[PDB]
């Protein structure tokens, strides 16, 4: 409809942009990404693996992804400054593991071969924005030990290591468990903790699954023991609460089906979360939602990219 | 919109307002807070810890309170004859400790310098029901030991202490857990219970978060070695059930945007709860309450304060 139209009815008003980060709130990049074109990216239900991609679908500033070889129902959407896509032969040039097609093996996939054999154009270079040819973020290396706060279970910290960097982020891991619950996040994230945080601030720490006298654990030793550094206090860095407000207006990806996107408001807010609300239907689809995430933008950004709003119900 | 043509088309009455507390049904009262008047009170989400407060907004008997220092998203609404406020120079009088507004550490902090630099005024003594010159709860004490309710997780009865004490009323604080379980109440709760209740009872208490061996706690021994006394079993006064029917009407804040009062109705009861529900609205956002509650009001009460009303719908 009209955004301008809608705020003078409801009488309110839409998140301003500087509440957002620059890769929420950015229109004027172009979509350079084609149908066909293929490229490598983290598997989000499993996000320390990567695989090789083809674009399936473009939207706007959004593209979908298909896992090739696999069924098009593990399909998803990202956008395209997602840094969670890597160029075709990143994975070789970076010490990361490739999930080759489907009925291949690790090391009998080439991509200069993959290419010859499907006649495709790998996505070029300049379109990625994260190819590991930034330095790293402070003090979060590869090994490295910390706490971190499930997020699936946000009643827990738990023992972390970082398995994984890339540019400005890092891959946080629990220890002895599955990669299932591990989470991509940057310096600033407020999930994460230095070594000895619990114990100084009183709550009690999750010790690794099937550690040898859970209720005995002691960093330092496990720490010896793994040959292992504990990531240094001064690496973790301050990022302040949020400032969006109760009934800012907004727009947000609706997780029932991705390809759409929606006029949304702010319900309710935490320090780092805000609950979102798709304007004209029912409460009861409302979510919890990190305010750095992806897929929230602000008002207008629809339009400016390309990609169909849908209006309130 | 008016109460008696209602009540005449749904053939339906209101809760008289002998069911309710003198400070739910007490309209006669002026509210005497202003705009920018400070003030002391506890944090709703941390009921152990007080704060500077201003006066942000003031609506009929009920005024919206804003953390000195701190965001508006923490602002929240008290009725002027809430027992939670305190005049500026309580704390310090009564040996309460005093979270500072955001830049401040608590001894730094004095108000004749505070009002000096801001050139605020401190809310009057004469406005507030609860400056602790009233005679204590009798038989509770601070450091005194009992049985809790925990209200979060009603199935779970627990080790807990007494640990402030304002008029007649106490604070219980669940061992070893942080306060944002904890609750205000008096001798007549029905969640509290003294030590040994559990055990006479036949019911499961719950001990401290972690105290060492769980199955083997022990309340003689825990008292001993915490240098604590149990609340004497004789202060334990039960309140009786309250008389609040099915299908009476009253008037009830929305739990959701506190600064709204509705048409509500009785749903459902229990011994010392009500369920409340919006009429006109989903029974979904029906929920239960305690009938001494201070935001629930008898029909006539949003009328006699000065307060708007939602009708139904």
């Amino acid at each position: 409809w009209s955004w301008e139209s809608y705020l003078e009815e409801q009488k309110a008003i839409t998140a301003p942009v500087s509440l957002f980060q620059d890769s929420q709130a950015v229109t004027h990049n172009k979509n350079g990404f084609k149908l066909g074109m293929k490229l490598e990216g983290i598997d989000p239900q499993h996000p320390s693996m990567y695989f090789i991609l083809t674009v399936a679908e473009v939207c706007g500033y959004r593209l979908r992804l298909h896992f090739d070889g696999y069924s098009e129902c593990h399909d998803f959407w990202v956008n395209a400054n997602s840094p969670d896509i890597h160029p075709a032969g990143w994975f070789e040039k970076t010490g990361h593991k490739l999930q080759p097609p489907k009925g291949y093996k690790e090391e009998e996939f080439s991509w200069s071969q993959y290419l010859r054999s499907t006649r495709a154009q790998a996505a070029p270079k300049h379109l990625f924005v994260s190819q590991s040819h930034s330095p790293p973020p402070l003090g979060f290396q590869v090994g490295m030990k910390l706490e971190a706060v499930d997020r699936m279970n946000p009643s827990l910290v738990c023992v972390a290591s970082v398995t994984d960097v890339v540019d400005s982020r890092f891959l946080v891991h629990f220890d002895n468990w599955d990669d299932t619950y591990d989470y991509w996040c940057d310096p600033s994230s407020p999930y994460i903790h230095p070594v000895g945080w619990c114990q100084k601030q009183g709550k009690p720490l999750t010790p690794p699954q099937d550690y040898p006298d859970p209720d005995n654990f002691c960093w330092e030793k496990y720490l010896e023991e793994t040959g292992a550094s504990a990531v240094p206090t001064w690496a973790f860095k301050v990022r302040p609460p949020h400032s969006f407000l109760v009934n800012m207006k907004l727009e947000a990806v609706d997780r029932r089906n991705p390809a759409l996107i929606r006029v949304a408001s702010v319900e309710d807010v935490e320090d780092h979360r805000i609950k979102i609300h798709f304007d004209g239907w029912s409460h009861g689809y409302d979510f919890w939602i990190d305010a750095d995430h992806p897929d929230i933008h602000p008002a207008g950004w629809c339009s400016k990219t390309g990609h169909p709003l849908q209006p309130p119900l």
